[PDB]
């Protein structure tokens, strides 16, 4: 996938604190992550997609191949098993840990990058626009 290629800036966010709460993020990290306004910078070299999120709070980065499970340390220090695929133009990213799982979908919508984060019954939506 490449229509995702570019530098993206968070412009709106709903339910992110609830989402983080359900995932199990401690209060102190929620407070600083919630206020954060990260850049998500996505690139692709052949079959390796790289995604970087930068903020004063924390920078993270993952590089992966569609369909191949990899170990991820998250911004909230969970050690998860991640598997990201491309489904009908949507990048679906799944993280598995302690028998729990959360799904993060990234999709292009007009000129936005829309991110839907789901944990159990909570759904958070985050909108990023080209910088
Ligand atoms: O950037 C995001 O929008 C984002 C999207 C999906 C899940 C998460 C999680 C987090 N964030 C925010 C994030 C990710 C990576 C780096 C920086 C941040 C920041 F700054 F908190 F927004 C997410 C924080 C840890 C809980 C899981």
């Amino acid at each position: 996938c490449d229509a995702f290629v570019g530098t993206w800036k968070l412009v709106s966010s709903e339910n992110f604190d609830d989402y983080m709460k359900e995932v199990g993020v401690g209060f102190a990290t929620r407070k600083v992550a919630g206020m954060a306004k990260p850049n998500m910078i996505i690139s692709v070299n052949g079959d390796v997609i790289t995604i970087k999120s930068e903020s004063t709070f924390k920078n993270t980065e993952i590089s992966f191949i569609l369909g191949q499970e990899f170990d991820e340390v998250t911004a909230d220090d969970r050690k998860v098993k991640s598997t990201i695929t491309l489904d009908g133009g949507v990048l679906v990213h799944v993280q598995k840990w302690d028998g729990k799982s959360t799904t993060i979908k990234r999709k292009r919508e007009d000129d936005k990058l829309v991110v839907e984060c789901v944990m159990k019954g909570v759904t958070s939506t985050r909108v990023y626009e080209r910088a």
